[PDB]
């Protein structure tokens, strides 16, 4: 575990991570995709190797011995919100699972179903809050990453609201 485990957030390509493992914003077929799943395959493409998974689930697949965790959020053009509400709470709940057993003292993370699965609506808050909920029972250093300047700022607002 970390001695004081923190939360965090950096704006910047989560490909130059200085986490112990990374969660990659997987689709379900293992495809090299777009956004975070693309930078994710050119950095780490051997973790691609039966990554396929369905929505709602992590599977790690370690590049060497860096563990990537495959996260399936569901693509809001698809789910209804509902649907894809219960869908992204899950992919969270077992990316902390992944996190767990992997013994790891950090993990770096972007929020799931945001960018090209968002079906055109802001979730950072929905889906900062299913992380928050899914990881705070862990003692890993989590740190966000994102690309946005004025998501940064909103990120680092609500860490800093919970202390
Ligand atoms: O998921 C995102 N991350 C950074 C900001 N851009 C998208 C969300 C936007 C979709 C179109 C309408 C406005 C919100
Ligand atoms: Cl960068
Ligand atoms: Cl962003």
């Amino acid at each position: 575990g970390a001695m004081a485990p923190s939360y965090r957030v950096k704006r910047m390509d989560i490909a130059k991570n200085d986490e112990e493992c990374v969660v990659n914003a997987a689709n379900p077929r293992g495809l090299p995709g777009d956004g975070v799943c693309k930078a994710v395959y050119k950095k780490w493409p051997e973790s691609f190797k039966n990554s396929a998974t369905p929505v709602g689930t992590a599977k790690t697949v370690m590049c060497g011995t860096y563990p990537v965790i495959h996260a399936v959020g569901p693509n809001f053009s698809n789910y209804t919100e509902s649907e894809g509400d219960r869908e992204l709470a899950a992919a969270y709940r077992e990316v902390a699972k992944e996190v767990t057993r992997l013994g790891v003292n950090s993990v770096a993370i972007p929020l799931l179903s945001t960018g090209v699965y968002s079906g055109g609506k802001d979730r950072l808050t929905q889906s900062l809050n299913h992380l928050f909920t899914a990881m705070d029972s862990t003692d890993a250093d989590v740190v966000i990453y994102c690309r946005d300047k004025e998501w940064e700022k909103k990120i680092s607002e609500a860490i800093q609201m919970r202390t």
